[PDB]
This record gives structure tokens, C-alpha cells and sequence, in this order.
């Protein structure tokens, strides 16, 4: 019952999505999910996986603050965010500074770590899944639902993304089961948008060629990263987006050499 919230308990980009505030906690993101008759024999399953989710507390990831479950509608709170996700952030008139750019780095390794740690893997990670607050400070977000099975069939219902960003091994297989340095693929192309201020292959339509090019190797076009960036962050990518996944690095091995790094060169 700790997760569970309803509308009373409230007063009342993005999307379908509505701001909200309840009496204690401050400020609130409410979406809703569903809206249609009731499951009810799928409700003991949302909520055990609600409860499972609201475990995750980490200041570099979105905490699930409850869960809406009435007569039809079935929604999701979830923690404020003003700046919103990190690709319209760097989109922006303003240009993001490069020791921002590093910091926000570390707090994306940091949570993909803390996540790995509860073995939770993403699966959908991209800048669209990266929210950012006033001080430019950042949370890993899961909007797609791609972590939470039961939800994302809720939303998914009879009733009721871009692939810039996955790993080669999971293009055209769709039965390979995703694992730790998935994520890290999709960390790496993550690196080439923030110094790039873009989504990568000219956000081209996403075709079989496209889709073929990356298997056979081929990456987002390093030259078109036309602002400075470090050696050590373009050595991280390529290393991250290596097509073996056994080449990548973890994101614990990651922290461990980005940590010192940060704190000397960029901060
Ligand atoms: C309101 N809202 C959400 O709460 C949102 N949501 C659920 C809870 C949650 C979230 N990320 N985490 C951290 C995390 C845990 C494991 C793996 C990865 C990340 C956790 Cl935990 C998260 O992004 C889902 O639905 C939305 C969709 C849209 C749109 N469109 C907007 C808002 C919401």
C-alpha cells in the first residue's frame, strides 16, 4: 500500500503527461498509462513491480514516487525534472559548457552503475531517457517502460523508439538476451550526442541499410563532433561501441577511470 496514491490524494513536450503536487512530497510528474476496462487479475502483478521499482534510490536515477490504480485509469508519478531530457537541453540556444558536459557524464556512469549493481538493465538507454533539473544535474528516466514488463504490456494493450542507440548483437536478433554491455553500447553513442549536440546518422529514417551498416560496423560520424572534446572521451566511446561486447568496459571499470579524470582535467 506505500506505492499506491489516487487522484483525491493529488490536487489534479513530454506528452500526455500532467504536472501535479501532492501534500507533503513537493513537486510531481504524473503520467498515465492506461485508460480502459479493468485487468484486475494483472493489479497484484503491477503493484509488486511498482514496489520492486520503488527500491531503485539513487540521486542519479529516477525514483517511482507511487502509483495511480483506479476504476479504468492506471498511471505512474514519478520525480520533477524542469530542464527536461538531455538532447533538448543541449539543442538549446545556450551551449553547454564542457565541464557541465563532463559532470553530466559521471552522474550517467553512476547510475547505470547503481542499476547494474541491483541488476537491473536498462535496455532502452538514450538522451530521451536522461532528465535534466535546474543545476544541470541529471537522472537516467525509462519512459519507453522498457524495464518494467508488466507496465509496458499495460500500456501495450489490446484495450487502451530509435535504434541509434542498440547494440549490434540485438539488430535483426531479437531473441538475444540483453545483458550489461548493451547499455554500455548505447552509453557510447550517448558520448558522441552530448559533444555532437545531435542525434546521430543526420537522424536518417531508420531503414534495413542503416540497420545492416551497424552491424557490419559502422558508427555515428566522429568528424562531425565539430567542438572540442577530450581524447580520453572519444577513446570511451569507441571502446564502449566496440561491435564484440566482451571489449567493452563495465560501468564500475568506467567510473574508475572517469572519476580521477573528471576532477583533474574537466571540473
Ligand atoms: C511519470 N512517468 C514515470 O514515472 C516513468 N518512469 C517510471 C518510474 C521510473 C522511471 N525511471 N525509473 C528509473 C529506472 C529504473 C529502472 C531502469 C531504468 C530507469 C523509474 Cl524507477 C520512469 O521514467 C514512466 O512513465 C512515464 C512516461 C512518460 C512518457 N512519455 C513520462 C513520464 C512517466
Amino acid at each position: 500500500n506505500v506505492i499506491k496514491m489516487k487522484s483525491s490524494d493529488f490536487l489534479e513536450g513530454f506528452g500526455k503527461v500532467s504536472l501535479a503536487f501532492h501534500r507533503t512530497q513537493g513537486l510531481m510528474i504524473m503520467k498515465t498509462v492506461y485508460k480502459g476496462p479493468n485487468c484486475i487479475e494483472h493489479n497484484e502483478a503491477l503493484l509488486e513491480e511498482a514496489k520492486m521499482m520503488n527500491r531503485l534510490r539513487h540521486s542519479r536515477v529516477v525514483k517511482l514516487l507511487g502509483v495511480i490504480i483506479e476504476e479504468g485509469k492506471y498511471s505512474l508519478v514519478m520525480e520533477y525534472m524542469e530542464k527536461g531530457n538531455l538532447m533538448h537541453v543541449l539543442k538549446a540556444e545556450m551551449s553547454t559548457p564542457l565541464s557541465v558536459k563532463g559532470r553530466i557524464i559521471l552522474e550517467i556512469i553512476e547510475g547505470m552503475a547503481y542499476l547494474h549493481g541491483k541488476g537491473v538493465i536498462h535496455k532502452d538507454l538514450k538522451p530521451e531517457n536522461i532528465l535534466v533539473d535546474n543545476d544541470f544535474h541529471i537522472k537516467i528516466a525509462d519512459l519507453g517502460l522498457a524495464s518494467f514488463k508488466m507496465w509496458s504490456k499495460l500500456n501495450n494493450e489490446e484495450h487502451n523508439g530509435t535504434l541509434y542507440y542498440m547494440a549490434p548483437e540485438h539488430l535483426n536478433d531479437v531473441n538475444a538476451k540483453p545483458t550489461e554491455k548493451s547499455d554500455v553500447y548505447s552509453f557510447a553513442v550517448v558520448l558522441w550526442a552530448i559533444f555532437a549536440n545531435k542525434e546521430p546518422y543526420e537522424n536518417a529514417i531508420a531503414e534495413q541499410q542503416l540497420i545492416m551498416a551497424i552491424k557490419s560496423g559502422n558508427r555515428p560520424d566522429v568528424d562531425d563532433i565539430t567542438e572540442y572534446c577530450p581524447r580520453e572521451i572519444i577513446s570511451l566511446m569507441k571502446l564502449c561501441w566496440e561491435a564484440n561486447p566482451e571489449a567493452r568496459p563495465t560501468f564500475p571499470g568506467i567510473e574508475e577511470k572517469f572519476r580521477p579524470f573528471y576532477l583533474s582535467q574537466l571540473e
